[PDB]
């Protein structure tokens, strides 16, 4: 590439399996939203919370495969697995596998970032901490308190309904 | 000082000393608030609740401090003593203990306001019913009422939830 | 913690120290803003000067709070000592113990980001570098700018009252 | 009077005296007022800061006579004696002659109030803490204020030029 | 070039050298501007003065440049030198040295204006008239006039604050 420089090949190759990483995630957010949405599920409120999530992570791939090219890496694409559930149960089960999901995600990010000081890829570094490392934390302390929220209010049918209505 | 008139040096001690209970009960109020933001315990009203109070708590220091420079007494600063606890249990739990603090607090009011009875300082007097006196007791009618409300809803998970997002 | 992730426990404990360096340093200033404020001192520039800064370190201390809890680290709160004078002396050795002060804290911020670092903590590091260190390096290029200001006007008497009046 | 009640001869006679000292101290203040107008005495900001005090002192003694006929009292006006002085000399003089004048008043207001609560006046006393002690105090804190800043620019004529355009 | 008419080779080679004079004067009133910006200086006045004229004389430069490509000559840049001093002292030398410096910039633009006229090309006697002689001559008595306030006002260190509060 006329443009790449200081852009190890180490680095765009994590970066296009980081970029296969947030769209399985925004697929499984997807999965997880419309879940919600069945006539024998009706929680709007955790429909509409995954499906916000879903949204977030497929932006997050976006803006990997700019700066990607940014670089003057490739994007080079692969299979796209299905979530690892058809049905996700509880709002609770829900909630716990999303911020399995998201320590995922966030550990992804990490291994990027060591990648990158390993590579003295500076560029790369700030990339991370701007648009990704905060919003993951972020994300997961806000997964936390729904899920000690969540399991306070375990009437479990009750509990869950109020969670939807009063929170989510 | 050229300014001082009527000011007793044992109003001007005790004004000091009122200062440090202050700071003090911002300070425990500082780590109430952020108690109920840990991710284990989640109570995002009560947080907001402890922190407008710890607020509250430094700016009558602060009004304190002004008026002791009004008044031509010089401000002494101690050693600020950490709060009682490190954890603050439930939102009952909390409250009381605040209800304990605002006590006590209010308990240094009158005692101050006895002392300017004795020293016959009418402004002292005017400014402690004028900022302070009946700040306090709606303060303590307040949690009295969140106490009692709290007590009402012990389903001790929900009650504590539906607290927070019905009342707090 | 269900989401404390790479946050090692050196760095958890330093933030809680520096939580109770801000606190220090808020005191501090709180003690010199209302020492300016004192009849026989009367500089108004200069007593909002440190009364500002007194706010902006009890900002400092609730923000690493915030992260505190966001990392999933526990706050734990200490004794807060008293500032290391009761009277602060002319505006420039109040400005020169500012300084002081500010480089200390601007040491301690180092010192954590070289622990982050060891631990290889991206996210403590952009942390630091968004709301601390450039923070401290402007407040410490105004400060200095400053000192040499104050300096260039000691006609002491003179060049307190002009400095107040035209600078601050 | 039909609607005199808990009103003492004593406060009432004493609250006359309090009209007379207020006049002659607005008297003062006209005659500081005028001085510092004078063509070889030229303060602008120092005439206009008495004149200022010389209106406030006589709202002083208007309020005063309108509480003496809601008590049902009878206001007794008597002579007013010219001030202490026909020339004021510095700003500083000026400035030193009205915090003893304001200091006469409060004590005036202090005396009175001790009466008040001799006489078991409840009204009075609210009246004085509404009206006039915290005024005074004040009044005298920003006086002690003028008088340090005045005695650090003391360079005579220059600082005294200086205080009065960039203070008052 | 096709368009060229009544421009001389010798305006030509001048325009490029007043070209880098003025390339030059921008490059020491930056020097200017970052010294008094200096902690150890801290004259933001005196930092901002030169700052603008920075771009003042960088933006002659550009009109030149223009104007020369307007006749049909052909720009020629040189290296830069850098300025005369690494550091500028007190404001009255910093003054003293940017007067220098612009009547040398003046008497090679009259240098310009009777090469012009004996080259018979009015088109650019015309543009030095309209863009750069009065403007010279009005920064030049501006510089003077700040040069004898300043001098006036040298209490060294108090002068040169006054100047710099006060007039810049
Ligand atoms: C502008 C609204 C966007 C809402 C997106 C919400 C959920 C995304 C759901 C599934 C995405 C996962 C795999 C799809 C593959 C490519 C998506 C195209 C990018 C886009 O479609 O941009
Ligand atoms: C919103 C205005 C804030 C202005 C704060 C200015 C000065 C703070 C002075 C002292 C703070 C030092 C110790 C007090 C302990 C806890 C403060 C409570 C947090 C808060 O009170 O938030
Ligand atoms: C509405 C503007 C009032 C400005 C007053 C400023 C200075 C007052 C000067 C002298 C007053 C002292 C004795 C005069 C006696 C009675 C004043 C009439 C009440 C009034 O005149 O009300
Ligand atoms: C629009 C704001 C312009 C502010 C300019 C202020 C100072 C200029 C400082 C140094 C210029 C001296 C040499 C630099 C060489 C070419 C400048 C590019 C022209 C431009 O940069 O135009």
């Amino acid at each position: 590439s006329q443009i790449r420089q200081n852009y190890s090949t180490e680095v765009e190759a994590a970066v296009n399996r980081l970029v296969n990483l947030y769209l399985r995630a925004s697929y499984t957010y997807l999965s997880l939203g419309f879940y919600f949405d069945r006539d024998d599920v009706a929680l709007e409120g955790v429909c509409h919370f995954f499906r916000e999530l879903a949204e977030e992570k497929r932006e997050g791939a976006e803006r990997l495969l700019k700066m990607q090219n940014q670089r003057g890496g490739r994007a080079l694409f692969q299979d796209l697995q299905k979530p690892s559930q058809d049905e996700w149960g509880t709002t609770l089960d829900a909630m716990k596998a999303a911020i399995v999901l998201e320590k995922s995600l966030n550990q992804a990010l990490l291994d990027l970032h060591a990648l990158g000081s390993a590579q003295a890829d500076p560029h790369l570094c700030d990339f991370l901490e701007s648009h990704f490392l905060d919003e993951e934390v972020k994300l997961i302390k806000k997964m936390g308190d729904h899920l000690t929220n969540i399991q306070r209010l375990v009437q479990a049918g009750l509990g869950e309904y109020l969670f939807e209505r009063l929170t989510l």
